[PDB]
């Protein structure tokens, strides 16, 4: 491609290959994102007291695009908007700035991710 990198659109959501797993993020400003920290750790914790156990709690966090993308791969993938919705972009960015600091525990990682980006949208879904 001619472009230097992929460009995320404001109030649209990005699939992030952050780790040995796929995360979601929402572009709230020019270079700023809201993203999910899953209810599980990376496998093989490396401590003499614990290695195989990885159970934890989920948190929604605010961060820079260049940090979320640093050492990582990514793609814009706004599933439900591509499937149907018109979406009130300013109210999605406002909803992401309300979801900052939210926590979750009852769902498994795959649904914990989808339920997060459904709560980021939640408008025309």
């Amino acid at each position: 491609m001619a472009s230097p990198h992929q460009e995320p659109k404001p109030g649209d959501l990005i699939e992030i290959f952050r780790l040995g797993y796929e995360h979601w993020a929402l572009y709230i400003g020019d270079g700023y994102v809201i993203h999910l920290a899953p209810p599980s750790e990376y496998p093989g914790a490396g401590s003499s007291s614990v290695f195989s156990v990885l159970s934890n709690s989920a948190e929604v966090k605010r961060e820079r695009l260049e940090d979320v993308v640093g050492g990582c791969c990514y793609r814009v993938n706004n599933s439900l908007d591509h499937e149907y919705q018109p979406r009130p972009v300013e109210v999605i960015i406002s909803s992401a700035k309300e979801m900052v600091g939210q926590k979750m525990k009852y769902s498994i990682v795959s649904r914990n991710c989808e339920h997060f980006v459904t709560q980021l949208r939640y408008g025309k879904s």
